[PDB]
């Protein structure tokens, strides 16, 4: 089997992407944030505290003839950005782009933090990291991809995120028309539960490529590119007037600047992020200071190849016994 679904930016900045997901019988379609940095499929629901729902579409398990309470199971998650959610668990039928999994754990939110409430466009998350990170207790649950893997034509999914445009998530096949040149497969460590890999270096604009091992995660659920402070300083030094601000909380540059590209290495291959992808526009409405798309990871503990990086590539996630990541230009 295979599946194919369009993923759409939630706003004009590509802050996140939503993909429609069918849950239950009859189907209830919710727009979920596919997140290769986490491993829970959780949704706003009829159980979510009413004051914490503000425009999201909710899953109502009592209206699904295939829903079953997973007795005793609870979940609770905290994300790298400080947001969080928690609740109980049902199993139900879940379909993405024509690919159906029966018995998928659907984590129903009883509580969500304010950042989720305040974002009316995201109805929940669909985690695509390794199932060892799933938070369901006392019996950890499998991700949608892990449940589908055995049925797929090939045990892979691909992320093809658009710049200011829709893109595609495919399951079970590699669309050879969706990229240019060849795909580069790099080794993955699953020791932390992430799609963790090692980049062979970087360049700023037309500058020389610096060969250096940069170990990070491929994370579709993170907006920006977070890299070591040395790398980030080298990038922003090429933008007149750019500075790191303590009050704002990262690098900012004049909104009148033209940004240089940023290249990252995947083996001997190179992925080029155009300068425009690094512009996250005014810090506040009407401001002439713009917020940068490449930021320091120094306070995170891990480097993160988020959407800024991934949208410049066609990315293959391989869930076979030897995992690997693939990157192609497009
Ligand atoms: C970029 C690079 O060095 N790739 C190699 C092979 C990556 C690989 C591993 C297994 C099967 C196919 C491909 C590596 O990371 O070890």
């Amino acid at each position: 089997s295979t599946g194919s679904a369009t993923t759409t930016p939630i706003d004009s900045l590509d802050d996140a992407y939503i993909t429609p997901v069918q849950i239950g019988t009859p189907a209830q379609t919710l727009n979920l944030d596919f997140d290769t940095g986490s491993s829970d499929l959780w949704v706003f629901s009829s159980e979510t505290t009413a004051s914490e729902v503000d425009g999201q579409t909710i899953y109502t398990p009592s209206k699904s003839t295939t829903a079953k309470l997973l007795s005793g199971a609870t979940w609770s998650i905290s994300y790298g950005d400080g947001s969080s959610s928690s609740g109980d668990v049902y199993t139900d039928t879940v379909s993405v782009g024509g690919l159906t999994v029966t018995g998928q754990a659907v984590e129903s939110a009883k509580k969500v933090s304010s950042s989720f409430t305040e974002d009316s466009t995201i109805d929940g998350l669909l985690g695509l990291a390794f199932s060892t990170l799933n938070t369901v207790s006392p019996t950890q649950q499998k991700t949608f991809f892990d449940n589908a893997k055995a049925s797929l034509d090939s045990p892979v999914f691909t992320a093809d995120l658009g710049y200011h445009a829709p893109g595609t998530y495919n399951f079970g096949f590699i669309d050879t028309t969706a990229y240019t040149g060849s795909i580069t497969y790099t080794a993955v460590s699953t020791k932390q539960g992430f799609w963790e890999w090692t980049s062979t270096g970087y360049a700023v604009g037309s500058g020389t490529f610096k060969s250096t091992s940069i170990d990070g995660i491929a994370d579709t659920g993170t907006t920006l590119l977070y890299l070591p402070a040395t790398v980030v300083s080298a990038y922003w030094a090429q933008v007149s007037g750019a500075k790191s601000s303590s009050s704002v909380g990262g690098y900012v540059f004049p909104c009148s600047a033209t940004l240089p590209s940023f290249t990252f290495g995947v083996g001997s291959a190179r992925i080029v992020i155009p300068g425009d992808y690094i512009d996250f526009g005014p810090i506040s409405t009407g401001s002439s200071s713009c917020f940068g798309g490449i930021q320091s990871s120094a306070g995170i503990g891990i480097n993160i190849f988020g959407d800024v990086a991934l949208k410049a590539a066609f990315v293959v996630f391989n869930g076979a016994t030897t995992p690997t990541l693939g990157f192609a230009s497009k």
